[PDB]
């Protein structure tokens, strides 16, 4: 990062877990942006510290910075079992972990508030930021997705997001959420979940790209249909929200979009002055 940069890397356990999980950090305000990595995280870096300049772009924001490390494939849910293939040795619970480990060690250590935050999430995490933000509205009253999966349950999106988790290490989506008949699926699924984020009035910032190419993961899925479902069920998202009386809302499809680190940059960059405003103000 941008020498002067005063980013941390900090080695917070997880009870549930039974590890340490690593968390990058960079601190300035009470109130923090959580950013959420996709399905390929990788156990050094978060792949916005790979990808972008985020900590040089929300320095001296007055907003903190939290991303998180690992959990690849994870969808930051808590999982009913390890995955069983892959020969996992433990169960993921990042949902408990997001929720509950991580912001009182960094309240406890810190000072860091765990409420009136943001979860800023992309391609597998952009559901995961909604979903948070419907179950846990005093932590996160602002929440972005860009280039979500945001109907999981329905359709297809069951037997793409397996395909998708299987090709990123080899994890199984019935360890996560069980079959796709499971309340697991709709619990977890934002647009069935919109009118929570209504009545939540949490503030939504929904981005959508569309062609390649493509840093959704899911590469096995044959070329072009992931990343125009995403968009079509994106669109759909939007409309349900409206329908459900959602006005809280910010919709970004503009045509040249992609599902990419650069556009999912350029939008984490055009919220920060929404974020400031909504969280701080
Ligand atoms: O996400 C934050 C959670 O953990 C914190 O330690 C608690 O103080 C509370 O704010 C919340 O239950």
């Amino acid at each position: 990062s941008r020498p002067g940069l005063p980013v941390e890397y900090l080695q917070v356990p997880s009870a549930s877990m039974g590890r340490d999980i690593k968390v990058q950090f960079q601190g300035g305000g009470p109130h923090a942006v959580y950013l959420l990595d996709g399905l390929r995280a990788q156990d050094d870096y978060n792949g916005w510290d790979i990808n972008t300049p985020a900590f040089e772009e929300y320095y001296q924001s007055g907003l903190s910075v939290i991303m998180p490390v690992g959990g690849q494939s994870s969808f930051y849910t808590d999982w009913y079992q390890p995955s069983q293939s892959n020969g996992q040795n433990y169960t993921y619970k990042w949902e408990t972990f997001l929720t509950r480990e991580m912001p009182a060690w960094l309240q406890a250590n810190k000072g860091v508030s765990p409420t009136g935050n943001a979860a800023v999430g992309l391609a597998m995490s952009g559901g995961s930021a909604l979903i948070l933000a419907a179950y846990y509205p005093q932590q996160f009253p602002y929440a972005a997705s860009l280039s979500g999966f945001l109907n999981p349950s329905e359709g297809w999106w069951p037997t793409l997001i397996g395909l998708a988790m299987n090709d990123s290490g080899g994890y199984n989506a019935n360890s996560m959420w069980g079959p796709s008949s499971d309340p697991a699926w709709k619990r977890n699924d934002p647009m069935v979940q919109i009118p929570r984020l209504v009545a939540n009035n949490t503030r939504i910032w929904v981005y959508c790209g569309n062609g390649t190419p493509s840093d959704l993961g899911g590469d096995n899925i044959p070329a072009k249909f992931l990343e125009g479902l995403t968009l079509r069920t994106n669109q759909t998202f939007r409309d349900t929200y409206a329908a459900d009386g959602g006005r809280n809302g910010v919709f970004n499809f503009p045509p040249n979009g992609t599902h990419s680190w650069p556009y999912w940059n350029e939008q984490l960059v055009a919220m920060k002055a929404d974020i400031q405003h909504v969280l701080n103000g």
